[PDB]
Order: C-alpha cells, then structure tokens, then sequence
C-alpha cells in the first residue's frame, strides 16, 4: 500500500548551481549538503539533488515537475523568473495559471495554480479528445 | 512563493500498459483518461501520464521518484512486484527500507519507509562525506 510521494530526486551536473537555483531562486530550504548531493524542502516536498558528472539533462519529452503557487503570487513569480533569465519550455494552454521553466540541467518545471479536482471539473466542461472520467 | 508539489507528469510510450501498472500494481486510482494521457491519484499525489509513442525512457542517472509506504506493508509490496516480474535498478544502502524498481518506460521508482526527518536524524549520527546541515 503506497501512501503518496515520499521524495523527488534529480540528477544534477553542477550541484552548486542547482542548490542556488532551488534555494535562492525558488525558495526551497536547504536542509543538508554533502559532496555528492543535497536535501531540500518545500512545504511537504522532500527534494534530493544527486551530483551526476557529465549529466546532460533529460531528452525532450513531457516529463515534468509542477509546484503549487497561490493565484495572487503567480504573476509576480513568473515576472521574477523571467527577469532572472530563466528559460521557458511551454506556453500555457490548459486550466489554471501555469509557468513552465527549466532548471539548470534542463529538468522541466512548472508553477501551477489549481489542483486535480479543478482540472477534472474544467475538463468535464471542456474535454480533451476521447476523455472519460472514472 | 511555491507551496510544495502540485503534480508529477511522466512521458509514457504505451498508455494502456502504464495505466495498468500504476493502477493495478501500485494502487493509484484512475480519475480520467483520454487519447493522449491519464490522470491518477495516490493519496494527495496527482500523477499525469502523457502519451508519447516514440519515447524511449530516460537514460541512466539517479533521477527517480519515491513513493511512501508503511514499514508493515514493505515486505509484501516488494515480494508482490518481484513476483510480477518488475525489474530493480538499485539495492538499498541508505536509511529506511527501500525497494527500487522500474516502470514500463524505465522511469526509476522507489517505495520507501521513512521521511526527510528520519533521514536527517540518521545522517546527523552518521554523516555522508563533507556533509553539513542547515
Ligand atoms: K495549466
Ligand atoms: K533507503
Ligand atoms: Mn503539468
Ligand atoms: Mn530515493
């Protein structure tokens, strides 16, 4: 019986750059750092960074990691990261505000307003092709 | 400004096989499906599967997704997935029981007993190399 998400671990080529990005830019709290990785926390989320020499990042697909944000903070978050030169990988077209940006290795991140139920509710009114609810 | 994890999205080449894996072996509830993906939930975790028929899975690195499990359920889960034929990608060496297994595309998964606090406590008593706390 699984209970939910316990932790997310990301391979990173430049552990100092990745710590700076998650901690200083995104507001994760650094809880431990060692020569081959780091542990950080954001709300309930346990993030691990694993130092991976020569890691070139993932290839191009839709695998991605979305973090929550309050509606009132969305615009200012997106503006902040834009002003800091973060690269975007997707322009939003689905329910709920979303800002889609890359981390230093090219992991695909998202800041999103809404949840599974808000998505399901909007999809019932405006469904994707072949969509079925259960 | 970010609040935690909002959802995880995984690229999948074979959407029926991945739905069956997440739903039936890992106990996710299927909430919606459409011709190019699915939404599932496990506890508070929102999982999306994004259909990408030419996806070949990730390359070998330590990026991975750990789900929680209670101590009393661990052995049964590991035994169940081994009996099904699931492939493992790591043998546990760190604090807390962990079972490390691959999904149908080769995404790296883990079922883990413990949390960040238990990990930090064990690390305070026995640090990893160069380890510093924050
Ligand atoms: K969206
Ligand atoms: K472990
Ligand atoms: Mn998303
Ligand atoms: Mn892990």
């Amino acid at each position: 019986m699984l209970t939910g998400l316990n932790h997310l671990t990301l391979a990173v080529a430049d552990l100092p750059a990745s710590i700076a990005f998650y901690r200083d830019l995104l507001g994760f709290r650094l809880e431990a750092r060692w020569d081959q990785g780091a542990y950080l926390e954001l709300g309930s989320l346990w993030l691990c960074l694993s130092r991976e020499p020569q890691y070139g990042g993932p290839a191009a697909d839709y695998t991605h990691y979305a973090f929550g944000i309050a509606a009132a903070d969305f615009a200012r978050f997106a503006a902040q990261l834009r002003a800091h030169g973060v690269r975007e990988w997707k322009q939003n077209r689905s329910e709920g505000d979303s800002f889609y940006f890359l981390d230093p290795d090219g992991h695909r991140l998202e800041a999103h307003v809404g949840d599974l139920r808000s998505r399901l509710a909007a999809c019932r009114q405006a469904p994707y092709a072949g969509m079925r609810f259960a």
